[PDB]
């Protein structure tokens, strides 16, 4: 609920605390079926425009079914497979079951009397079935008596329009499945209406607090979901929707922000830099910390973070000590070094870190008062309380207007504890104790000779 | 207007000059409203197909409004926030104002008599208002007399069709806003027709030369714009369109192309490489140079470059001296080094740089004459005048057919001025003077022992 | 057909063999035309709803043509240009020909009598022409007699509906071309129906085995295609479709998987790591090996790999010896080193490599038996035969269920042949023989002093 920040002048890094967690750890597969009509082309003596329009829309239904047929002749399993495996792997497991004999018949039988069921497949997976569109009922009852005879009966213009409305959702689903090789993400309203999604959430074998969680963030749920095309078989079109399951909930999370920490010598060519690494989202997870390096693997909405553990890292709970004591031996606090003194800025949750070097004009202004702070050479921070923009050189960043308390922790910049001459000025991903050992090694290389 | 190129044999790099500039430095927010109809469901005795079709399309209007309602219950502010801040930050500032009382009433009053207005909000922002669709007028005048009574009146088939045409734009806007969590980019023709966009450009408080600039490049303007969902309130649907403002215009720009510069010893394992860094777009901006490292942050159309300063860098105007004298002390000309002699090629604006090493078959051919040039070991360049393709190994690159003059600047490759034994063969982002100091340091490590 | 795997305990890497190849080496351009109607607005005394609906849909046709007109006033050539050149370069060559006089007349004449032709342009390119929609015929025959007179004739509701159906494909094509600046990929069903694509494949001057190849993988073909907007001219709308040409077919391919290989000392701060580089897809191509570093540049479907040679590398056929003998001098087998002992896992084609270090809980379980293997410190591998998931820390990966034989090649991990004290613990992209020379250099730096 209450968001806070802490800027560490000593390491040129800030930590935004107070966020609650929702980590994806599992998948809920669910089958979405469309009852289709097995009709073959029935060309009849037809002339007046109502039969032509009906026959045209019927051909769009036929090409949509044959397009779905060449789509299932190839199950590419193209979703993920990026060394972290497939994400859709779980949903693919349901499609291989649907290809079994009698398996399309079980969901077709469970949905013989009701629209929404639960079906126990022949592999132990209890999936929830949904039937979102019924074209077999409409084509076999309202359309076949028009095209079945020798000469076509004249359908009313109302039938032509009602048939374009029902057939539309099928046509759009085949269009998405065609351009994406059967696997789509996010799940569009054609794949699942907000109304159908909320009905699937209410029926899940999950706690009521988790149903309130997923229902208040349906947009986040859509963006973290997959729609996988299954099978066209026995007057039934089936495709699987994989919805995220959040195994870690309401757990502490914080966000690390890092910026270069250089020396401010006036001699060009004589400055050395240092930047804490592993910036990003950290969350408590099962006695450890789940770290998320990729920026888009975590969507944040309203004080909670929605992450996917597929692309994360597991760190000891001691990783937090780099935020309070970077010189602490329980944890190997890693940095990267260079001699590149370029000014830059990072917009944090409650303020902005500014690393200003050289002649760069770094400043922070308010919309109505103008410039309220001019930064000197070095690394600094400013709160958003009273600040609107931060400009560094020719670049203007907008400060985030989130409410929260910020705390400035004064301290000596650690780049000053290093002798410039005996410094590793090209180490990437080096630990503090690792760098102290390389400094002990270059000073041993100068003492002996 | 006139595009030229310069290849530097000494550093294996080329510069494409002559481009004019258009840098995004600001945002213009504008409110786009849709007048809605506050109706509640009115189930009536209905049987004949025209009432059923009308009631179906009316339900799609109702679900679209409730879907927009759960979308504004969560303002995620998910656009950007990538350490450069939010891009949509400015547009979000307008949405927080719309949630104020009386604020939906001001734009609703300014648009009470005209379609397009200007409205001064209660926070000092003078936004331009547009009213693109009027469903309150259509539902309350043409539809309510059909559904208001006890039994429904029979609407003509013309009313059913005209209502599907007007309601369509609302349905597509909710579909885009649902899959993208309220923030879309680019701005589609459903969000804003080319006709409405041109009318917004003509009304902006900008110079006439800037209106000619944005109007001749509307496609670039759409791709650099954002559509942010605001509020559903008081029979008004409002969402903000953020259009780019180009503060830097008709300013000099050039593009740096770099390729590995290795030695051509015949001994495998004995070659060292060097590659100028910071390749990309450079533009004069306010006495400095704005450098763009990311490739997609700059779209080039017809001799002008359209960049976003949010992801750029500010460099001293002296950065140009790496293109004429890399050994010049006013600027720290940075390179990266390695021992990886792999052949490769870079398609420039007017030609192609080819770095050929080992047994790789590097060649450049014309469509009707065949191979017109065979490259030897080392780094070379060829103009597009008479050249169609360049093949390196099993890879074929197409040479850009842009008209312009190319200039070949002969010179000794600088990788030959370095003794291989005493070379830093793993430096990344190192300056020329930095490398000379490391060579002075490894030669001091061999002289003393 | 038969997929196999080989895990090398000595280098912590695995190779998935048995895949067949389809590399894109060329482009087939083809022109897709829409015959348009040159009509100007003809406002007439109109009141009853059928004329209003017709005039509304006619205005959507007019704005679509003018939107296409400002789209061709700017040919941005924004597709690619990423230093590998443009991909669309070949297709752009056809658009510059269409702007020639008489050139729209040749395809318009070849398609005067048939729907599908071949046309020899005035630049030697024999392109295949397709005419997918005929609006000039429909507007000039069925619509002009209604709007041509002084007062409008009353069209039937059937005409209003048939005109919305034909005009729809034009409107969707302008919507895609507007948001993407004239260059779209993949090619949607609006740009080309699966039926039109299959008819273009059958007519190509390619072998019958290649037509069977592209027809069985149309989804892969769409995802690797481009649609480029050409010209609006002389009652003809033309745009070019670039389809991939696979010059390398049924050639051997394998996939390299790599994972960190560290020492298992119990002392924190004392471990050194090593990881083979250049992981990805390798395919035999013209006596060499085409290597693909980017992960998305190769789509794999059903034992064959579909790669684009534009973003690839050419390696000596000897690159395979890093998979059997990394210490072999014919090839410089490159690695990268560090001191970062973080546990991680890689899902291979037939199993999973697990690098477990520190206190991380690495394990592999079966769905019904539970944990079937607990990994110790070091690098290991497990087959998918009997294994369902692999968990490392708080991350759970799904093992790929592809059928195939796996082979575990036991051997001493090479990180143990290196003395930790005299190790380059920050080399990136270093060769084995390069590292042995740096170890010979740091041992010479300690022997002399
Ligand atoms: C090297 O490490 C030893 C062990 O702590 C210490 O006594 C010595 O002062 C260090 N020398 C340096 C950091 O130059
Ligand atoms: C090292 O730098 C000094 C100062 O310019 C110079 O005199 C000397 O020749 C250099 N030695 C090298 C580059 O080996
Ligand atoms: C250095 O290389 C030489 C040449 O093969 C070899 O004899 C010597 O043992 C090496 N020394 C090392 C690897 O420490």
């Amino acid at each position: 609920q209450n968001i806070t920040e802490e800027f560490y002048q000593s390491t040129c890094s800030a930590v935004s605390k107070g966020y609650l967690s929702a980590l994806r750890t599992g998948w809920y597969t669910s089958v979405i079926t469309i009852e289709l009509s097995n009709i073959k082309e029935n060309k009849c003596n037809g002339t007046d425009a109502k039969v032509k329009l009906i026959k045209q829309e019927l051909d769009k239904y036929k090409n949509a079914v044959t397009d779905l047929q060449l789509l299932m002749q190839s199950t590419p399993a193209t979703g993920s497979g990026s060394g972290s495996g497939s994400a859709i792997a779980s949903g693919v497991a349901v499609c291989k079951v649907l290809h079994l004999e009698g398996e399309v018949n079980k969901i077709k039988s469970a949905l013989l009397s009701t629209n929404k069921c639960v079906v126990s497949l022949s592999n132990g997976v209890s999936v929830l079935c949904s039937k979102v569109l019924d074209l077999k009922n409409y084509i076999d009852k309202q359309l076949l008596p028009i095209v079945n005879k020798q000469s076509c009966s004249i359908p009313n213009i109302e039938t032509v329009i009602e048939f374009q409305q029902k057939n539309n959702r099928l046509l759009e689903i085949t269009r998405e499945f065609s351009v994406n090789a059967g696997v789509t993400t996010p799940v569009s309203t054609y794949m699942l209406t907000n109304s159908e999604l909320l009905s699937l959430i209410n029926d899940m074998p999950i706690t009521n607090d988790q149903k309130k969680l997923m229902s208040n963030n349906v947009q986040i749920v859509r963006q973290q979901s997959y729609s996988i095309m299954c099978i066209i078989k026995e007057e039934v079109l089936a495709y699987v929707v994989q919805l995220p399951l959040y195994g870690v909930i309401d757990t502490p999370c914080w966000k690390l922000h890092t910026s270069p920490l250089c020396t401010t010598n006036t001699k060009e060519g004589s400055n050395i830099c240092l930047t804490r690494t592993d910036r990003g989202w950290y969350c408590d997870n099962a006695g450890s910390v789940s770290f998320f390096p990729q920026a888009e693997t975590c969507k944040v909405q309203s004080n909670r973070v929605f992450c996917d553990t597929m692309n994360s890292l597991t760190l000891p709970s001691e990783v937090n000590l780099c935020n309070v004591d970077i010189f602490n031996p329980k944890y190997d606090c890693k940095i990267m070094t260079s001699k590149t003194d370029v000014s830059s800025s990072v917009i944090t949750s409650l303020g902005a870190i500014v690393s200003c070097y050289g002649k760069t004009k770094c400043t922070a202004s308010n919309k109505n008062r103008g410039i309220i702070k001019t930064f000197s050479n070095g690394c600094d921070y400013v709160s958003n309380k009273g600040v609107d923009t931060v400009s560094v050189g020719n670049t203007l960043y907008y400060v985030n207007k989130q409410e929260g308390k910020s705390l400035y922790v004064k301290g000596e910049p650690i780049i000053n504890f290093y002798d410039p001459l005996v410094f590793p000025s090209d180490e990437f991903d080096a630990s503090i104790s690792q760098v102290n050992e390389k400094i002990n090694q270059s000073l041993a290389f100068i003492r002996k000779s």
